[PDB]
């Protein structure tokens, strides 16, 4: 006998105590070991309702990542709400590790196993677990990096598609590599990312096909972001502690719907913080080759307003609300209380 409930969750990880990598240190102090023999239980003949858009798990993971980042990536200058904070800022070691979220006694996590599950409504194949799978707290905009894949078809997610103010999460079923590089000795801040364009265009082809199923077979057009700050108009993310800002115009160019695509990037020290309402200044990049190779696993889209009287829909890449990054992995779970 169970009902929807929110409770305070705990985490589990495979953090190495000896590692100075800042996620390992965090999890070492803040999580417990993973259960080497987790036990999923499948529930016959039970339908359960889910709502990825209103899920307290999402608020708890966000709290964790804000706390991880507050203790490990301190800027030299923090400008948060009418104040200024000069403070030390050494270069650190940085590479996200999977984190599991688990329920305490009296509770359990239900997991939606339906393979087309769009994140809202009823779920036919529901099971129960002590813990979610391990989720890398990857902070980025525009493209979801190193997450999980949709198991069958590309899946379109949104709290309400008819409403264009609401972000769309596209869940890929086949990842595409993005190889990102700040080459060593010029412009220390200069970088690029490379993507196999044959792969990428075949995927963007399939996404347009999918979007037409939700938008009445209208014509699907991709465009670069309108305005907003740099963290949004570009694919922004963190690579070995460096904040990379990448121009995705070539990713979102409806024409090619074939070779290596080279996105130009710039490392920035001054940034608008994702944790909200404030800019921070970080230290200049470490020397040497700086490289992250990442799996693109989702896309974040914002749809254009005012296209009702045409046969077009226009999608621009978006993001900015990091809560949605965690929703893209947490959509398949809801906490319930047992009695
Ligand atoms: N204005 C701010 N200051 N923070 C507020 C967030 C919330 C929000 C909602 C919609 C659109 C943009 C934003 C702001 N998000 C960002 O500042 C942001 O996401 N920046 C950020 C910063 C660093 C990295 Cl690696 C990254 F991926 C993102
Ligand atoms: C991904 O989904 C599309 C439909 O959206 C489907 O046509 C295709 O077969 C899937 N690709 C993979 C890798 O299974
Ligand atoms: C998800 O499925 C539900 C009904 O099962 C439907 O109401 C909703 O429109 C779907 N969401 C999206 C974004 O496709
Ligand atoms: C979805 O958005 C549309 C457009 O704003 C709006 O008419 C409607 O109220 C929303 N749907 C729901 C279920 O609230
Ligand atoms: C990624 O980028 C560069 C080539 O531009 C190279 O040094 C590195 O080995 C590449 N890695 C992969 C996995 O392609
Ligand atoms: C790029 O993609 C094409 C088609 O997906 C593939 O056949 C080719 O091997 C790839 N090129 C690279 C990066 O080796
Ligand atoms: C899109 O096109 C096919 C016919 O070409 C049709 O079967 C399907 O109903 C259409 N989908 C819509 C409008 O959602
Ligand atoms: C991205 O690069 C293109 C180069 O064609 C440029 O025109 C565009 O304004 C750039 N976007 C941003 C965010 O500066
Ligand atoms: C994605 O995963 C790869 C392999 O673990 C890692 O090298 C890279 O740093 C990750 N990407 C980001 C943006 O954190």
């Amino acid at each position: 006998v169970w009902k929807d409930a929110d409770t305070t969750l705990f985490c589990a990880s495979d953090a190495k105590a000896h590692e100075t990598e800042v996620h390992n240190v965090w999890a070492t102090h803040a999580c417990v070991p993973t259960d080497p023999n987790p036990q999923e239980i499948h529930l016959e003949n039970v339908t359960e309702n889910f709502n990825m858009w209103k899920n307290n798990m999402v608020e708890q993971m966000q709290e964790d990542v804000i706390s991880l980042w507050d203790q490990s990536l301190q800027p030299c200058v923090k400008l948060t709400g009418g104040s200024v904070i000069k403070q030390a800022c050494p270069k650190i070691s940085f590479d996200p590790i999977p984190i599991h979220y688990c329920t305490p006694a009296g509770y359990v996590i239900l997991k939606c196993n339906d393979k087309n599950f769009n994140g809202t409504g009823p779920c036919k194949n529901v099971s129960s677990v002590q813990c979610t799978h391990g989720i890398k707290p990857v902070v980025s905009t525009q493209l979801l990096l190193n997450g999980s894949l949709a198991e069958e078809e590309i899946i379109i997610r949104s709290e309400n598609l008819t409403n264009n103010a609401k972000t769309i999460i596209v869940h890929l079923n086949k990842s595409v590599e993005i190889n990102c590089t700040r080459p060593s000795n010029g412009d220390i801040r200069k970088a690029y990312c490379e993507i196999n364009g044959t792969k990428w265009n075949k995927v963007l082809k399939q996404v347009t096909e999918k979007l037409k199923e939700h938008f009445n077979n209208k014509t699907i057009i991709f465009q670069p972001p309108s305005g907003g700050d740099l963290e949004i108009t570009m694919h922004s993310f963190n690579c070995r502690g460096e904040f990379f800002y990448c121009n995705t115009t070539q990713l979102f160019n409806n024409t090619c719907i074939n070779g290596t695509i080279t996105l130009p990037c710039k490392i920035k020290q001054i940034i608008n913080m994702w944790q909200g309402t404030g800019q921070a200044m970080y230290a200049p990049p470490i020397d040497g080759k700086i490289n992250c190779v990442s799996n693109i696993t989702g896309i974040l889209l914002t749809r254009d307003g005012g296209a009702n009287n045409t046969s077009n829909e226009t999608f621009r890449p978006g993001g900015g609300n990091i809560k949605d990054n965690w929703r893209s992995e947490l959509y398949k779970y809801k906490v319930v209380q047992i009695e």
